[PDB]
């Protein structure tokens, strides 16, 4: 069973200092929670994606309500079976990046000092005006689809395997330098689409959330609000301003942070720069693994 080889292949307990409910640090609750949650999903179809990082994250999200979280994985593998998105990194070829890249910045870029996929988003520069010219809203969705599945499916393990643990999670930063209450109103269609993925068909995989650049008043405002999140979704929120260089610098290394925000980090101007690149242990001979390396 080669899907076994798989799991093998990458370190499988998160560190010991994760929050509660992460793989490794399991109290005894937990531990039933997951073994007669799976029975229930095993029972009846449900063969695949049963592994334990898969379900408790979807217990996580629903707080170990092993009823609720039954159906998380039901709905997920209903919208897996329409958007077709087992075999999207086949079918969908995002032939337009190196047109629209300027207009919407999105790249994967290095690991954090716990070993994420650190996911740069330059929402403050983007040009829906611009990125309509050649592709749609629905394959700028598909082409997150594929950037999630190679995150889940490649940089995920050879993160684990460079990291020495597990590494379930990623390392968000919005650079907003740019926006506008006009760009916000044109990619809230976009981001409400986005999320409604990323929160239920990809549960439990944001680790950290950097927004810089953030205008002034807005940085401010959170911190009274503050209160409304769970504090377990505000350890891995920030909101930073102008001055963001060396508070990047406390979670991303010099080295693997790209010179723009401050790092050393540099990408090859002549063969696409920054935008299109995809550097990361996913790309190292040292850390992939039985599954090959990632598309393109
Ligand atoms: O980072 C993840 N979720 C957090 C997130 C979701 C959406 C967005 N935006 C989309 C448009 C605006 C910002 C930013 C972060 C994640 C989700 C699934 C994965 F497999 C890996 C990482």
């Amino acid at each position: 069973q080669q899907e076994k080889e798989f799991l093998e292949s990458y370190p499988q307990n998160c560190p010991p200092d994760a929050l509660p409910g992460t793989p490794g640090n399991l109290d005894s609750a937990q531990e039933k929670a997951l073994a007669e949650l799976r029975k229930l999903l095993e029972d009846a179809g449900f063969i695949e994606r049963l592994d334990d990082s898969t379900l408790l994250r979807f217990l996580r999200a629903r707080k170990f309500d092993v009823q609720l979280a039954k159906e998380m994985f039901e709905n997920c593998e209903k919208w897996r079976k329409d958007y077709g998105t087992d075999t999207i990194l086949q079918d969908f070829h995002y032939d337009e990046k190196p047109l629209i890249a300027k207009f919407y910045p999105q790249y994967y870029h290095k690991t954090d000092k716990d070993g994420r996929p650190v996911y740069f988003e330059e929402l403050g520069a983007v040009n829906l005006h611009e990125m309509n010219k050649v592709t749609s809203e629905e394959r700028m969705l598909k082409n997150l689809v594929w950037e999630y599945e190679s995150v889940v499916q490649y940089r995920l393990p050879a993160c684990s395997r460079a990291a020495g643990h597990l590494v379930e999670t990623s390392c968000t930063i919005m650079d907003l330098k740019g926006i506008s209450i006009s760009s916000a109103y044109s990619v809230m269609s976009y981001v409400r689409e986005a999320s409604y993925i990323s929160q239920n068909y990809y549960p439990e995989r944001m680790g950290k959330f950097y927004i810089i650049n953030a205008p002034f008043g807005f940085s401010t405002a959170f911190r009274l609000f503050k209160p409304f999140l769970d504090p377990v979704t505000v350890s891995k929120i920030f909101i930073l301003g102008s001055s963001y260089q060396k508070e990047l610098l406390k979670q991303i290394p010099a080295e693997n942070l790209p010179v723009k925000f401050g790092g050393k980090s540099e990408v090859d101007e002549s063969k696409g720069g920054l935008y299109l690149s995809d550097i990361g242990p996913w790309r190292d001979p040292k850390y992939i693994g039985p599954e090959g390396e990632a598309p393109e």
